[PDB]
């Protein structure tokens, strides 16, 4: 039983008092709202947030039974008696509390009849997951298939049908009820922590995206290297194995940009060295020369560290002098078995536990190490009684993981303010991407079913903040001889996902050079492709970077009213034009992809299909996996280099779509140095520009360049445009007024300017792409 009592407006943050106490209301945008209940209290502070103090002019006007605050898209509706707040998109009803707030913390709200609930971060239950209750507690899920109800990454928000944003701003062990125990009901429980929701508007999903990103964080554009392969294993177990590796990526001539090196690197056994975060000297002998010897072949090198600190490790005594560790309630360090050994968990919630471990992080970038891996983060094991500066294991739990990341990621910006981070975690909070975190999904089964997951949690991550979220390809928990097909599809899939690092338990091959004849015939092709398409990859990154729109993007989002398409899991975008099928079980022949309505042409073999929205029917091979390329797409190549240290957009291949269906299409390219982490912000860039016009008679392009550029960047492109299901009826190209006969034979076998292939109707335009606006024009 809760009622209305009054209220005051306190620098443009509405405080509420009830019979129960205070509720500050406080907007972050015009489209996001934090409510915080026991606002009086103290607490721990917002984790969710980019910006916590935060709050910009709303308007408030009172009525007999209800308060409006409202920010100019989100209307906060406070029902008086009883009291119940409820959120407008305008006059649409997003979300309204049941008895909203209660004692243990817990938040009630109403489900609308049909809402469909994506959230949870992490979970094998379907896109959909209404219906289900799950905790809200980090937790490895060891060789997980095709279920689970907890894993590495949770997340405490979820996502409407109805288009809004639902943050449980809290760090604690705690669960999520999505109307599995009142089908009419969501509940957010905690054990402790802060008492704070946050509401998130939007008139579309990549709108309420970029609302999402625009309070809680954008992931700053990661180095362009974090885009290329990577060789990972658990583990190579010496330095002599670790230049065969590099050497093995050279001599099979497969593209290398990274190697990652698992916890041999500190010690010569899995168990009793976690701590020592130091080369294992007997085993790496000569790191320094290591290290400059791959970055001379354009390699970085990754290390692998962990929060824990055994007792049985070299750093034990020096951690414990340092104050470094968290500690029992009796004030002594905290040690507890972990699988690794007896050990204390790093307290980076502490000033002395943050400097101690970012001196480490210091000394050994200063050596040479190119960027970090941080495992354990959830953290693996945290007993209840451990002790952080600023709480306890069960309140702090969820947000261990987030303060590491923004520990490293300020730590690194300190030591190299003209680099961006790469950090690599298992577990995060809301909000995490801003201290540039890349996520992976933990120890999955090497089986199809983990395959076969493998989408649905990419996309669960992508849709709140995690752009980068990838699995190890190939598979990483036991098995005994490599399946050789699903390690194929799996790799292959890999090329069109964020980040492409095969990684497993080294009893069988992660990397793909130590695979047979066929399977390196195969995926040699695709690891290049995979760097031939930086230039779509790298845009499709700066688009997440401006509006936390993600690289992959679910297939709900080409029809907004229809709902029932959120529950695919099987075929997503990859970026703006490729809707992509993985391949999750053995021997399919063939597969139905429920394209959306249109045009498309099969990526490899350049077949053009239309539908009304009837799903179409691809056979399947061993050598790929289902791409379809939308009507209107640009799709821009540079050549393959084997590092992309070596990355040059000199010569541009760009492949456009044409149907007369699409009479307006748009492309961009966006580049800079690869590296600036302020190219973006300082407009250090060259962002290349594509209009085609297609009418009857005509098919016209205009290209242009804006941003200051960067150093190297080339002043003029050598430029082939390949223009897919071209007409046969075009006689003339102007090239900004100069016309130019199109030739009609022999476009593969001469130096053709302007060449149509009558049997690939493929119309191709060579010629030079400097910094003025040039203008193609074609007609019959
Ligand atoms: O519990 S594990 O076997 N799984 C953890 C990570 O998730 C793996 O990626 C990594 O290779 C392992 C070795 O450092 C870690 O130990
Ligand atoms: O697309 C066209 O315009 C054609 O086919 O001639």
């Amino acid at each position: 039983a809760v009622f209305y009592k009054e209220h005051k407006l306190r620098n443009d943050g509405l405080v509420i008092t009830t019979n129960q106490g205070n509720i500050r209301l406080q907007f972050k945008s015009e489209a996001a709202i934090e409510v915080l209940y026991r606002a009086d209290s103290k607490q721990l502070p917002s984790f969710a947030l980019a910006q916590p103090e935060s709050a910009i002019k709303a308007q408030l006007t009172e009525t007999e039974n209800h308060l409006q605050f409202s920010g100019g898209t989100l209307t906060a509706r406070i029902q008086k008696r009883p009291f119940a707040i409820s959120y407008y998109r305008d006059s649409e009803l997003l979300l309204a509390e049941e008895s909203g707030f209660q004692v243990k913390i817990n938040f009630r709200f109403y489900l609308s009849p049909g809402e469909k609930i994506l959230g949870g971060g992490q979970r094998i239950l379907g896109m959909d997951r209404r219906g289900q209750r799950f905790p809200l507690y980090n937790r490895a899920h060891y060789g997980y298939s095709d279920h689970s109800g907890q894993m590495y990454f949770g997340l405490p928000a979820i996502m409407s049908s109805k288009q809004y944003i639902l943050v449980f701003d809290n760090s604690a062990s705690g669960a999520m009820d999505i109307g599995k125990t009142e089908s009419d009901i969501l509940q957010l429980e905690a054990k402790s922590g802060r008492s704070a929701y946050i509401l998130v508007a939007g008139n579309s999903y990549p709108s309420l995206i970029e609302n999402f990103t625009q309070v809680t964080g954008r992931q700053p554009l990661p180095p362009r290297w974090a885009l290329g392969s990577f060789a990972s294993r658990f583990g190579y177990r010496s330095e002599a194995e670790t230049r065969a590796t590099v050497q093995k990526y050279k001599t099979e001539d497969f593209p290398l940009d990274t190697i990652v090196l698992d916890l041999y690197w500190f010690g010569k056994d899995i168990k009793g060295h976690m701590g020592n975060l130091d080369w294992d000297k007997e085993n790496f002998p000569t790191p320094l020369d290591m290290m400059a010897d791959f970055k001379q072949q354009g390699v970085k090198t990754v290390l692998i560290t962990e929060p824990f600190v055994l007792t049985s490790s070299k750093r034990w005594d020096d951690a414990v002098k340092a104050k470094a560790l968290a500690k029992d309630p009796q004030g002594q360090p905290k040690a507890f078995e972990l699988y690794f050994g007896n050990g204390g968990i790093i307290d980076v919630f502490s000033k002395e536990g943050s400097r101690w471990f970012s001196s480490i992080y210091k000394d050994l970038s200063k050596q040479g190490v190119a960027g970090w891996w941080g495992d354990l983060g959830e953290p693996e094991m945290h007993p209840e009684d451990t002790q952080h500066a600023i709480g306890d294991a069960d309140t702090v739990h969820n947000a261990y993981g987030h303060r590491w990341a923004e520990m490293l990621y300020q730590q690194q910006l300190d030591q190299f303010p003209e680099l961006r981070p790469f950090i690599m975690m298992r577990a995060g909070f809301v909000g995490s991407q801003r201290y540039g975190m890349i996520p992976w999904t933990g120890d999955v089964s090497r089986t199809w079913g983990g395959l076969a997951s493998q989408v649905e949690l990419a996309l669960q991550m992508s849709l709140l903040g995690f752009g980068y979220i990838h699995s190890d390809l190939g598979g990483f928990a036991d098995g005994e001889t490599l399946d050789k097909e699903m390690y194929i599809r799996w790799l292959q899939y890999g090329v069109f996902q964020p980040v492409y690092r095969p990684h497993g338990q080294d009893h069988i091959p992660s990397e793909p050079v130590f695979q047979d004849e066929e399977t390196k015939a195969i995926l040699r092709p695709l690891v290049k492709l995979r760097y031939r398409m930086l230039p779509y990859i790298y845009t499709a990154a700066y688009q997440n970077t401006l509006t936390g729109m993600p690289l992959m993007r679910p297939l709900f989002f080409s029809d907004e009213k229809n709902p029932a398409l959120i529950d695919n899991k099987t075929s997503y975008f990859w970026g703006d034009s490729l809707l992509v099928t993985p391949i999750t079980q053995a021997g399919v022949e063939s597969v139905s992809i429920p394209a959306p309505k249109g045009v498309w042409f099969d990526f490899w073999k350049d077949t053009r299909y239309q539908t009304d929205g009837a799903p179409l029917t691809l056979p399947t091979d061993l050598h790929t996996i289902p791409v379809l390329v939308k009507a209107g797409a640009f799709m821009p190549y540079v050549p393959a280099v084997s590092t992309t240290e070596d990355y040059r957009s000199d010569s541009l291949e760009i492949h456009y779509y044409a149907d007369a269906s699409v009479p307006l299409a748009q492309g961009e390219i966006f580049e800079d140095d690869g590296k600036d982490p302020n190219s973006i912000k300082r407009n250090q860039f060259d962002l290349l520009t594509l209009q085609a016009t297609h009418t009857d008679n005509q098919l016209h392009f205009q290209l242009a360049r804006t941003g200051k550029g960067y150093r190297g960047m080339p002043e003029r492109r050598a430029t082939t445009l390949v223009i897919h299901n071209a007409s046969d009826q075009y006689q003339h190209l102007d090239i900004n007024g100069k016309t130019i006969a199109i030739a009609q034979a022999d476009c593969a076998s001469t130096p053709a300017l302007a060449c149509y292939d009558q049997e690939r109707r493929q119309l191709q335009l060579v010629f030079t792409w400097g910094r003025e606006a040039l203008n193609l024009r074609l007609h019959k």
